[PDB]
C-alpha cells in the first residue's frame, strides 16, 4: 500500500478500498500502520506495481440492473476470481458470465495500478480481541 492515497486507509473511509479491498468489523480494535521498508530488509521482494479494485458489482439477469458487491469485514472481495493478483493495467476491465444456479447475469470489476516507489511502502491491518 503506498502512502499516496492514506485517507482512502481509514475505518472511516467510503473509498474503494473499504467498498471492494479491505473492509474491517466495527466490533473490534482495528489499527492501521503505514510503514515503508527503506533500504534493510532485502527479504522482502517488491512486486511489479501497486494495484487495488474501484469497482465490483454483479449484473442481474435483466442485463440493465447492476448491484454493487460489497466486501463484507475480514473476507476476501467477490471479484478476486477475475481479479489477478497484480493488475497489469490502470483501469482494467474483467467480466465473467454467471451460472444460473449462482443468481445468472454477469459479474463485472475494475481494477486500478499505482506505480513503484523507491522504497516499498506497506499496510498493516491489525485487529485484536513481555519478558
Amino acid at each position: 500500500y503506498p502512502l499516496s492515497m492514506k485517507s482512502d486507509l481509514s475505518v472511516s473511509s467510503a473509498g474503494p478500498i473499504s467498498q471492494f479491498n479491505y473492509k474491517q468489523s466495527f466490533s473490534n480494535p482495528t489499527c492501521l500502520i503505514l510503514a515503508t521498508v527503506p533500504h534493510n530488509l532485502t527479504t522482502i521482494t517488491k512486486p511489479l506495481k501497486y494495484s487495488y479494485i474501484n469497482k465490483c458489482s454483479r449484473l442481474l439477469s435483466d442485463d440493465r440492473t447492476e448491484v454493487p458487491q460489497l466486501v463484507n469485514a475480514n473476507q476476501y472481495s467477490p471479484c478476486v476470481s477475475i481479479v489477478p493478483s497484480t493488475v497489469w493495467e490502470d483501469g482494467d476491465y474483467y467480466r465473467k458470465q454467471l451460472s444460473p444456479l449462482e443468481g445468472g447475469g454477469w459479474l463485472v470489476a475494475s481494477g486500478s495500478t499505482v506505480a513503484m516507489t523507491e522504497q516499498l511502502q506497506m499496510g498493516f491491518g491489525i485487529t485484536v480481541q513481555g519478558p
